[PDB]
């Protein structure tokens, strides 16, 4: 997260860290046994780490659970990043409490202007690389479809939305991928892509979760 702030230990209880010997992607806990992330985060040998703040020190409250199966959306396209969504089933159900809790799926899509909270352990620099120990947060509004498509001509599908600041300086970045975009207590987006990080007129692009609620529910029910 570039231009964000330190969230505070366990203040984003649904935030998950995907680990394979190091943090590589974020995710959101949607129930005791399922996590939603980005399809481009797919990898074998994924350990889901819940209740994390400092990802390098064991501070208490952490729950490490192996992924039993990762389900990449069947229509995911790796070049366009359309349908960039993946469901991860935990080997065992997580112990939900004050510091580890699930986030609700939306019943309707969010409108332009809606303020949302984006979080992650991704790169904190626009020019260069600097990864944080603790979780970073950023409040950003959903932009209009017009501005989104003007920024990324011919690259925005109906399953994507832009969020952020056109003036640059505040944005999600590499490492934040798969993480949550929560608006009014509902998971509306998943960190997907963008051109660089926190660049002028190049806001972040996110997977539009409201378009996948039926798919998520049907898939979870059959697995
Ligand atoms: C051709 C086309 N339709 N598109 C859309 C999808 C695709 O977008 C992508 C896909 C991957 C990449 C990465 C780097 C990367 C990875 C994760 C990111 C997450 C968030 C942000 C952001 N600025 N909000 C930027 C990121 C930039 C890389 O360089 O490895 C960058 C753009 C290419 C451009
Ligand atoms: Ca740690």
């Amino acid at each position: 997260i570039v231009g964000g702030y330190t969230c505070g230990a366990n203040t984003v209880p649904y935030q998950v860290s995907l680990n394979s010997g190091y943090h590589f992607c974020g995710g959101s806990l949607i129930n005791s046994q399922w996590v939603v992330s980005a399809a481009h985060c797919y990898k074998s040998g994924i350990q889901v780490r819940l209740g994390e703040d400092n990802i390098n020190v064991v501070e208490g409250n952490e729950q490490f659970i192996s992924a039993s199966k990762s389900i990449v959306h069947p229509s995911y396209n790796s070049n366009t990043l359309n349908n960039d969504i993946m469901l991860i089933k935990l080997k065992s159900a997580a112990s939900l409490n004050s510091r580890v809790a699930s986030i609700s799926l939306p019943t309707s899509c969010a409108s332009a202007g809606t303020q949302c909270l984006i979080s992650g352990w991704g790169n904190t620099k626009s020019s260069g690389t600097s990864y944080p120990d603790v979780l970073k947060c950023l409040k950003a509004p959903i932009l209009s479809d017009s501005s989104c498509k003007s920024a990324y001509p011919g690259q925005i599908t109906s399953n994507m939305f832009c969020a952020g600041y056109l003036e640059g300086g505040k944005d999600s970045c590499q490492g934040d991928s798969g993480g949550p975009v929560v608006c009014s207590g509902k998971l509306q987006g998943i960190v997907s892509w963008g051109s660089g990080c926190a660049q002028k007129n190049k806001p972040g692009v996110y997977t539009k979760v409201c378009n996948y609620v039926s798919w998520i529910k049907q898939t979870i029910a059959s697995n």
